């Protein structure tokens, strides 16, 4: 049931609103152990592990329960932003039945936005169908900038899970990250939601991105609006 996973997500969101939101903009959440990430991780795991599913997460690697279901957890996407008081951050969950994704969510606390990625139903924001529109996020340690000089404007918001959700919403045309920094724990839910809304998510090369069940893989995203745009970038 989706009904089951939706309910678990709402419970986590609710918990995050009361327990982690107090720490928005607080410098003490940046104490090394990063503290507010650990607090967020603990909150989610204390609910999720009870269900006896496998979990993958940057702080705990893979927890194997020989379970049919796998939950990829990003407890706080946009960690630096959250601590600094910059309003770009999200919680995310991607739920797999074996190797097929069945449910993904991104919740954006500052806007109260509930993004849903439901295979064989498409992408939703607060219940209402969303789809990419007919301007890009750009991350690069050096590469591109044949890109900069070739698009109307760029954004670099510091929460890549969230930027992908903006694409699925039609706030952006594309998300382009050509460092090899991003983990599947970052991009999983955002890929599912964007793909389900019409995004084309490929890699540095040009072949489709595949979501590994680890917290170690280091990736490139080229998630985009259209064939024309994709070609342009490649």
């Amino acid at each position: 049931k989706l009904k089951f996973w939706r309910e678990v997500a709402i419970d986590i969101i609710s918990d995050f609103e009361t327990t982690i939101m107090p720490f928005f903009g607080n410098p003490d959440g940046g104490k090394l152990v990063k503290l507010v990430d650990k607090l967020a991780e603990d909150l989610i795991l204390s609910r999720i592990t009870e269900l006896g599913v496998n979990v993958v997460s940057e702080e705990v690697g893979v927890i194997d329960n020989e379970s049919e279901y796998t939950v990829i957890v990003d407890p706080l996407d946009g960690s630096y932003n959250f601590i600094a008081g910059i309003p770009f951050f999200a919680l995310s969950l991607a739920v797999f039945k074996k190797d097929k994704p069945i449910y993904a969510i991104i919740y954006e606390p500052m806007t109260e936005r509930f993004f849903e990625g439901i295979p064989g139903e498409g992408a939703f924001l607060n219940g209402k169908r969303i789809k990419v529109r007919k301007s890009i996020s750009f991350y690069s340690r050096g590469k591109g900038h044949e890109i900069v000089k070739h698009v109307k404007r760029t954004r670099t918001l510091g929460a890549i899970a969230l930027e992908l959700a903006y694409l699925a919403m039609g706030a952006l045309d594309g998300v382009v990250d050509v460092r090899k920094y991003v983990r599947p724990t970052d991009i999983a839910a955002g890929t599912i939601i964007a793909k389900e809304a019409g995004a084309l998510i490929k890699d540095s090369a040009g072949k489709d991105i595949d979501i590994s069940f680890n917290a170690t893989d280091r990736l490139d995203v080229i998630a985009v609006n259209s064939e024309e745009l994709l070609k342009t970038i490649l």
